[PDB]
């Protein structure tokens, strides 16, 4: 792909956080801490799943961004609507607001409804997203490969603005501790 000159510098917004992640202080890191993290509670906050949102919001153009998953054994990554539910039980799905793929259980699905299982010879370190608001667009990049394609939702209807979106899993393990890491431009 040649995407890398729509990078955009993403930061985490800590009011949507679920209460027991802790981001790093330039915004750019998060990981599951071993218990609640002292903040006070609000609508914003996913309660359910360990999820946080980026702060800045796409409603044109094209954006690309890099996200760093050495080690982990679950996560979710893509992006979102700004109006997706916070509270309770829900699925990731483009019906609920959401383009994600992730990891679990050594496999990689697509969140469609019902999900697709991925393709991938190369388990990735880090993971490019790419949207182009305009054509309906969010494709996910190996960066680990050379770059090549994991996954392409097309035709998406997106109704809203956008923002990135982040799961960083539970550790019920003990082998999912590792941070998501925004890498540099
Ligand atoms: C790549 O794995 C990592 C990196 C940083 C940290 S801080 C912590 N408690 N566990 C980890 C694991």
């Amino acid at each position: 792909h040649h995407h890398h000159h729509h990078m955009v510098h993403i930061t985490l917004d800590r009011n949507t956080a679920n209460s027991w992640l802790i981001i790093s202080k330039d915004r750019r890191q998060v990981r599951m801490g071993d218990t609640h993290q002292n903040v006070s509670d609000n609508k914003e906050r996913f309660s359910n799943y360990p999820m946080v949102l980026g702060a800045q919001r796409f409603s044109s153009g094209k954006m690309y961004w890099e996200v760093d998953v050495t080690q982990k054994e679950a996560w979710d990554l893509g992006v979102c609507r700004d109006s997706v539910q916070r509270k309770g039980q829900f699925s990731l799905s483009p019906e609920n607001g959401f383009w994600t793929i992730w990891l679990w259980q050594d496999s990689y699905e697509a969140g469609t409804s019902p999900q697709t299982t991925l393709h991938i010879q190369v388990p990735p370190c880090q993971i490019g997203i790419f949207v182009d608001y305009e054509a309906g667009v969010v494709s996910f990049y190996n960066i680990t490969d050379h770059g090549s394609l994991i996954y392409t939702f097309s035709e998406c209807v997106f109704a809203g603005p956008l923002r990135p979106f982040f799961n960083v899993g539970f550790n019920y393990s003990g082998g999912n501790a590792a941070p998501l890491k925004l890498c540099p431009l």
